[PDB]
């Protein structure tokens, strides 16, 4: 840990992005007229980390306007599509390196979600990928970039997760997943924001300031993992990795119209991640991609795990990634868990999806109801800083002022006892076993259990900043450590999507968010997505719903 | 001339351009890269002079997406902006040589554009103008290159305007309009294509194959000057220069999204391009330049003009070119001559210019009706080729084939008598004083004239190949000799320009063009212009109108 005062910290944070960024465009090699265009982009990064800038409006559509076909006709393209490309030569692992260079810097000045851009390692990668193309060709990601959160180490970079006061702690090795993906063909180009302690649904942090939304840039990227769902949302990169203990995959992936999967725990390796709290295990947090294409999506998972990682982390499970042999399904429709309902554009994503699943004839579709949501946050609550939040908060002997967000986050935290360590843990495994009685209470009189639930991953679309004071809706499946998969339905619709009238809210936080909800006109081309929930280790099940929800 | 055969004629012209496109790569001097994707770019060049290639669909996103930034940089840069880093030494004259030579190539083989290239006069002219630099800086044109059509003279080459049989027809002498233009500072580095008979608004001839649109290869080009239209609607020419007799400028500059001046006859020397009919007077062509820049247009005029070009060409008048002193004008829409309506394109560009014209306050906008429009093709039916295109045949003594789009200029020639002659020149007089007097009738109660009308150039944006049947929207002003100005307005757009509804054809020939826009995406991305027309020796309000509606 450093104790330098954390002006000057957040200084040296600034520098090593815009060193990072100066050699980007080197790589990327802009044309005059795309380096003016570029220069006169509003800008979501200002002179320091406390100042936000001036985001764009619809940050997606000056991204689209901004770049030249001969980038957009290669980073636009689905990923797995561009696999074929790299795989036949009609491209090379070098240029597609700049194309999606060029719109990660497009992408960093409008949303504001890198922190570091990599172009020395990655120009490494893509020109010994070339040199080897007869010998690699064969690698189910080869040639592909692909972009990584800060809190993953990377070799020779400070690991910070937003803290200022870490960043003197280098690292000398890759995560796991990281050497894995490079064995496969892949490569890491980018660095992408994290907010301070992590424990936020948004994306601030004195290490980068404020990352934004893709589609519309009044509005929160999410958190944790924010820069890479803005990143992905904008299609700057194939896909991405984040982690989520509390919402940290699926927020970020649903606010900017993507799709994102929180992997069940010990499936893939995570691990090696740095976070707060290092050694708490009481809830563990997981990795997964974000990207705006399932199949790739599928595709990583598919790729880590046949790698057989359980041979490198012994927290794992020789588990294989297959697909569903199911062709009939039982999906529950979760509408609301009756403490703070979902705003309009979220439950017309509901009927939506519920619509098209009962016009299917293979699915039966059925209500699901909450199981005690209020002991999702009794539990969390004294969990999620099981030390009193003595380890964050001596991240800021630098002075770091406390954000809001987090502060939320470390109220009322308790330094457990190891009596009250152990009472919660029970409270958190029956929790677990009350459960899965409330969901195999679903199964049919033929014994066909319930295949995945259907609910929002949060009770509106992206958050104005400053407003996400409400996580159950995504971290009651941390507690539960169930699969969930974020993914794409409709977009807010301003005739559709009117505030409820006569509305009489369930309580205060109902009443919050209600009021919260003024009219769509405040959330402008703000994607609505939903997620789908599985029991654990059905990951695979939540991939193929999905894939039929697209067709 | 020659009475070879002419296949053998065809072939020889190949060589010599074969012989240019060699010499033009050596000093263009590709890297791997470039060298790379122009050979596996698709071509609008064939085996031999009737086979027509098979021409990409974005010619222009192909040129934009296979040039490399360091061509780029150059040739898209504003010729006025150029000339600023010319003469500040920010890029030297053989630099930008390399990086337009290197353009015209790729132009050439997505286009077809380009008859010969003058690399070895090219590199001689760039090279003393950079040793001659402390001298020379001051120049209005200072080291720019331009683009000539194959009909104007050049020292030491053939001069044919595509007829085979003019082979051996060599100059020692450049065009007087050339000689001042290298006089201040300018060289010409191609020449592009004509069509046979010069008499087409299309550009086929057996000395090339097929000249194709620079936005949608299935369109022509336009002609006659249809290298030019398409060579500087690529971008790849500062400008060029054409001739116009029955709308061989502005055609090509429409049809390409340019800027195209048909000047007043009069002012910039012409006399001494090579035509068909040389001594024909009764009906005169005139020269004039394209290009993508407005402000380039402008300037060449100023150049030439106040190089008192009259001191060496005496058909020429002592007029100077000054920008217009009004603050108000009043302006003419010309909808339609109600012989042949222009397609859906065109008529929402009328409307565009009509509605900016009107929400400035200093522009009066009334409709401009015909006047006796079916006495422009009996005139120029009697006066076009009046020597019953006895001079035109004699080319074809070589066995060359006559091209279809040939075969409407010159049936029904009649070959008159003296008295013939000036029957209808007195008709072409009487006319043109007839409908100087119509001008005159819009006329407003304080006297003020009308400064400029608005007026389709065609029918329809860039026709379909060997659909060129009506061209009073462009010969009307040659039989007038006004001024006029082609100007860009729009593009095709799907949504909005999908065919007339319950429409009742006027004619015959109405009835075609109708039938011939069939969907807006048979002409997709095909530039819809339209032209701004004065009266006699008036060019400059046209240029300075033509400034306001594209701020």
């Amino acid at each position: 840990m450093l104790t330098d005062n954390w002006k000057e910290l957040a200084g040296k944070a600034q520098s090593t992005f815009q060193k990072s960024l100066k050699q980007a465009i080197e790589l990327a090699d802009f044309d005059e007229g795309l380096a003016k265009r570029y220069g006169a982009l509003p800008s979501a990064i200002g002179a320091n980390v406390e100042d936000f800038g001036s985001p764009a409006q619809f940050p997606l559509e000056e991204y689209l306007k901004a770049l030249p076909k001969k980038v957009l006709d290669i980073t636009e393209k689905d990923p797995v599509e561009l696999l074929k490309d790299l795989k036949s030569r009609k491209v090379t692992c070098v240029e597609v390196l700049k194309a999606y260079t060029a719109a990660s810097i497009v992408a960093s000045k409008l949303t504001n979600c890198v922190q570091e851009f990599l172009p020395i390692e990655a120009l490494q990668y893509a020109q010994k990928l070339d040199a080897d193309y007869e010998t690699k060709k064969h690698l189910p990601l080869y040639g592909l970039p692909f972009s990584i959160k800060e809190m993953i180490p990377f070799v020779g970079r400070s690991v910070t997760h937003g803290s200022l006061c870490y960043l003197d702690r280098i690292v000398d090795y890759n995560a796991d997943i990281v050497n894995i993906l490079i064995a496969n063909g892949a490569y890491p180009f980018v660095r992408t924001t994290n907010p301070q302690s992590l424990m936020m649904l948004e994306c601030v942090s004195f290490s980068h300031g404020r990352t934004v939304n893709a589609y519309n840039g009044m509005l929160t990227s999410g958190g944790s993992s924010g820069g890479e769902g803005a990143l992905n949302g904008m299609r700057a990169s194939p896909f991405g990795l984040g982690s989520d203990i509390g919402g940290s995959i699926r927020c970020p992936a649903a606010f900017n119209g993507i799709y994102g999967l929180r992997s069940t725990l010990g499936r893939i390796p995570t691990a090696d991640y740095f976070s707060c709290n290092r050694g708490s295990e009481s809830i563990l947090s997981v990795t997964g991609p974000l990207s705006r294409s399932l199949d790739t999506v599928n595709l990583v998972m598919k790729t880590v795990i046949e790698a057989k990682p359980w041979l490198i982390d012994p927290t794992l499970v020789p588990l294989d990634w297959k697909r569903p042999e199911n062709k009939k399904f039982r999906v529950g429709i979760y509408v609301s868990d009756h403490i703070v309902n979902p705003s309009p554009p979220i439950n017309r994503a509901l009927s939506m999806v519920t619509e098209k699943l009962k016009s299917l004839g293979n699915f039966e579709v059925v209500t699901f109801e909450p199981y005690k949501p209020e002991k999702v946050t009794e539990i969390l609550g004294k969990l999620y800083f099981e030390d009193g939040a003595r380890d964050f908060r001596a991240t800021l002997q630098t002075g770091e002022p406390l954000l809001e967000q987090t502060r939320w986050a470390i109220e009322g935290a308790e330094d457990l006892d190891m009596h009250d360590q152990w009472y919660w843990n029970l409270q958190k495994q029956a929790y677990r076993k009350e459960f899965l009685k409330h969901w195999c209470s679903y199964t049919d009189n033929d014994g066909n259990v319930l295949d995945a639930v259907i609910a929002p991953v949060f009770p509106n679309v992206a958050a104005k900043h400053e407003t996400t004071k409400y996580w159950t809706y995504t971290s009651q499946w941390n507690l539960l450590d169930y699969p969930v998969l974020a993914f794409p339905v409709t977009k807010v619709d301003e005739s559709l999507d009117q505030p409820y009238k006569n509305y009489k809210p369930l309580n205060d936080l109902d009443k919050y968010f209600y009021e919260q909800y003024d009219s769509p006109s405040s959330f402008k081309n703000a994607p609505a997505n939903l997620c789908l929930v599985g029991l654990r280790f059905t990951d695979e099940k939540l991939v193929e719903i999905a894939n039929i929800l697209r067709n």
